[PDB]
RNA sequence: UUUUUUUUUUUU
């Protein structure tokens, strides 16, 4: 057939001319039209696919219809440099910028991409660390084009799929572009793609960062720009290639440095509270980098009590309530005991001073220790001049720094990115699911340690997601561990789901998991603290810390289809209870039931008994048992690591021997905060992968007619048994005749 | 009453 072949080669021509997710099936479509005989069949498919080519061809045309008119606020200095970066991305497959806080880069980034034609083949995603900067750009983009959000600019979060046919710019967390990729590797469904803050390194930051690289000669057709802050924004360009960098200026006021170094660190504090008083009487954010150390300096400043101020916390977990406190209106003074929230996530408003001590909590793995580790450290270069920016908003600002400028140019430029100090467990399993099994060839913007990423693969192995197809350093996973995958969850909780089903408790394992994937919905206030813990302690199991979270469940769950909307958001604060994370709860457990259903676990509709949900939890924390020392309330746990149980625990007053926990972290001690009373002979029958045997005293007993033995089973080091005589003759015969011939 | 409390966040 070679008139076929004409019709064919004409199809795919025109073909040129669609969106780029049509492009691809119709392509493929095709290239399986000839593998059927009957040209006279073939005529008839030809024929349907042009009137099907026809509705995506003319689909691309009404699309370019509602293309919007494109404006720049003159405020803005990034519509200045508009016309430099517009030519740098049409002639660039890569692009960056980088603006102070002023720039409004974000929001104007998405219209110059429209303005240069893209958006409308294919979508043009842009990515945010947070779902609030993802919504609240979309959002702003939209005001600015005299649109509504989810048309023209819509924004994609965890919950929130507010995208139409008609979408162009696409905002949403970077995780969710990740999840994406699984279904759609080449990335097809974007015509561009912008990242931004970049600055902050993040895990996903990073790993985007090496997966776009990868797929760029796959993809020549989309260009990609990524945009950050002015800090280091060499490493950017040094990954692709040499890619350019266009820099924009910021409306900020002029900041002013003090260095003014050294109860003596309260009392560096008060001086700087003393010194601002004379120069003018506003504002000042006193960054503090805990929940105890937000206590001990409010009281001590209240303690003073001076005549005109107001002391006001703000922290992550503090009540949403109590927290949007500081976003109303100013009176008097105010003096904001604040932490990292205010550092980038937040951004306190009417500020004129800030104070920055210079230390602040970070999370670190240690390899030797293998515990997340929340050490306080000083803070980089680059961090004390985000806090220093924190207070130049609308008015001319000073920042006085509580250490000495030495000590500041001694410390690091840049704080060290996330993927070099946390464990690489889900990580590489993400990576194993896309075929990416060779880690060291990935190209990382920032290599992690090779003994650190063999602590992922361990814990995979740990839960048996992770296996090699005898080669050298590229993993294939197990049919479970694809199923870890399909789980978004941690990989210790996505195991206990799974170990789940084999017993009758898969509903009340999705309520533990969803539960320990948030902050925890019950809050201890400041105020009332054991007004809380009463509130809280209804629901407390004599011996599991898990059981709490399923009695709470059933609770909310009971009240929130009992009253109504708005009495349930009073139940909550009645009862010192996130609504919007108790919300969320409930949100993780429904996206589980999905995947849970769609791999065709069945869940149960009867209430489990303890042992069954808590063997399918210690699935995922066989690192995380503990045995008690005897007349000593301290564990002995993993490895030789000791730690204690967490004060807040339902079994901190009477602690078990053999225990096993959810988390544990290093602060003072090593506290694992989520406990439960486990039987060490439920430890044996999961660890098979992991348990040592070690055999003592072999003798040779008459009456049995075989040799005896004391053998000692050990995982992580704990005795799961500590002596059991068994008949050594099974177990090895060789060896006991070996010592029966020798006569030992 | 024998141990007295943990930075910020993202999704398949
Ligand atoms: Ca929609």
């Amino acid at each position: 057939t070679e008139q076929q072949k004409l019709t064919f080669t004409a199809l795919q021509q025109r073909l040129d001319s669609l969106m780029l997710r049509d492009r691809l099936r119709f392509s493929r479509r095709l290239h399986g039209v000839k593998k059927v005989k009957n040209p006279d069949a073939q005529q008839a498919i030809f024929q349907e696919m042009a009137k099907e080519i026809d509705q995506a061809a003319g689909k691309v045309l009404l699309r370019e219809a509602a293309r919007p008119e494109i404006t720049y606020p003159d405020n803005l200095p990034v519509s200045q440099k508009k016309q430099d970066i517009l030519e740098a991305i049409r002639d660039h497959q890569v692009v960056i910028v980088a603006g102070e806080t002023g720039s409004g880069k974000t929001t104007q980034l998405p219209k110059i991409c429209m303005e240069l034609g893209r958006g409308i083949k294919g979508l043009i995603g842009h990515t945010q660390p947070r779902r609030l900067a993802a919504r609240t750009v979309a959002n702003r983009i939209a005001e600015e084009l005299k649109t509504e959000p989810g048309g023209c600019i819509g924004y994609k979060v965890r919950f929130s799929d507010h995208v139409s046919d008609n979408t162009m710019v696409k905002l949403m967390t970077d995780g969710i572009l990740l999840a994406e990729i699984q279904q759609d590797r080449l990335l097809m469904q974007y015509d561009t793609i912008i990242i931004d803050e970049a600055h902050e390194r993040s895990l996903n930051i990073d790993f985007l960062l090496g997966y776009l690289k990868e797929l760029l000669p796959r993809r020549p057709d989309l260009k990609i720009i990524i945009t950050s802050a002015t800090i280091d924004p060499e490493r950017f360009s040094r990954h692709f290639n040499n890619a350019p960098i266009i820099e924009v200026s910021g409306r900020t006021y002029p900041v002013e440095v003090r260095y003014r170094p050294i109860r003596d660190q309260l009392q560096a504090i008060f001086d700087a509270v003393d010194e601002l008083s004379q120069e003018s009487h506003g504002d000042i954010l006193i960054f503090m980098s805990g929940e105890r150390e937000i206590r001990d300096t409010a009281d001590a400043l209240n303690k003073l009590n001076l005549r005109h101020t107001e002391i006001l916390p703000l922290y992550a977990r503090l009540s949403n309530s109590e927290q949007n406190r500081v976003f109303q209106s100013h009176s008097g003074r105010r003096i904001v005991l604040a932490t990292n929230v205010a550092e980038t996530s937040l951004t306190v408003p009417g500020i004129k001073y800030v104070i920055d001590p210079g230390t602040a909590r970070i999370s670190r793995y240690s390899y030797r220790t293998k515990v997340q580790r929340l050490p306080i450290e000083p803070i980089s270069q680059a961090s004390a001049n985000q806090r220093k920016g924190r207070c130049g908003r609308v008015s001319e600002g000073i920042c006085i720094r509580l250490y000495s400028e030495d000590d500041f140019l001694s410390r690091p430029e840049f704080t060290d990115p996330e993927i070099l100090r946390t464990n690489l467990a889900s990580v590489i399993l993400q990576m194993t699911a896309l075929g990416l099994g060779d880690i060291a060839a990935f190209p990382f913007v920032e290599a992690p340690d090779k003994r650190n990423i063999q602590d992922g693969v361990r814990l995979l192995e740990e839960l048996g997601a992770i296996t090699t197809d005898e080669q050298a350093s590229a993993y294939k996973l197990t049919p479970l561990g694809r199923q870890l995958s399909q789980l978004p969850v941690d990989p210790r909780l996505a195991r206990m789901v799974l170990e789940a089903q084999k017993h009758g408790c898969v509903r009340e394992a999705m309520i533990i998991t969803s539960a320990l994937s948030i902050q925890d919905p019950r809050e201890r206030p400041m105020d009332k603290q054991q007004a809380s813990d009463e509130k809280h302690r209804r629901f407390h199991d004599k011996e599991s810390d898990f059981l709490a979270f399923v009695n709470l469940w059933n609770y909310l769950g009971e009240q929130q289809k009992a009253l109504s909307s708005n009495a349930f958001r009073r139940l909550c604060r009645t009862d010192y209870l996130n609504y919007l994370r108790v919300r969320e709860w409930q949100d993780i457990y429904t996206q589980l039931r999905q995947v849970v259903k769609e791999l065709g676990i069945p869940v149960n509709s009867e209430p489990a008994e303890y042992r069954e949900i808590h063997i399918a939890l210690l699935t995922g924390l066989l690192s995380h048992i503990g045995m008690k020392d005897a007349d000593k309330q301290e564990y002995t746990g993993a490895r030789n690591a000791r730690f204690s149980i967490f004060p807040g625990s339902g079994l901190f007053k009477k602690p078990p021997k053999w225990v096993m926990v959810a988390e544990l972290v290093e602060t003072s001690r090593l506290w694992g905060r989520i406990a439960a009373r486990i039987d060490p002979e439920w430890v044996e029958p999961v660890a098979q992968h992991l348990i040592k045997r070690t055999y003592s005293e072999p003798h040779w007993e008459r009456a049995q007619g075989a040799v005896m033995a004391t053998e000692k089973v050990t995982v992580y080091g704990l005795p799961i048994v500590a002596a059991r005589k068994v008949n050594y003759s099974q177990i090895d015969p060789a060896l006991c005749r070996e010592l029966f011939i020798r006569h030992a």
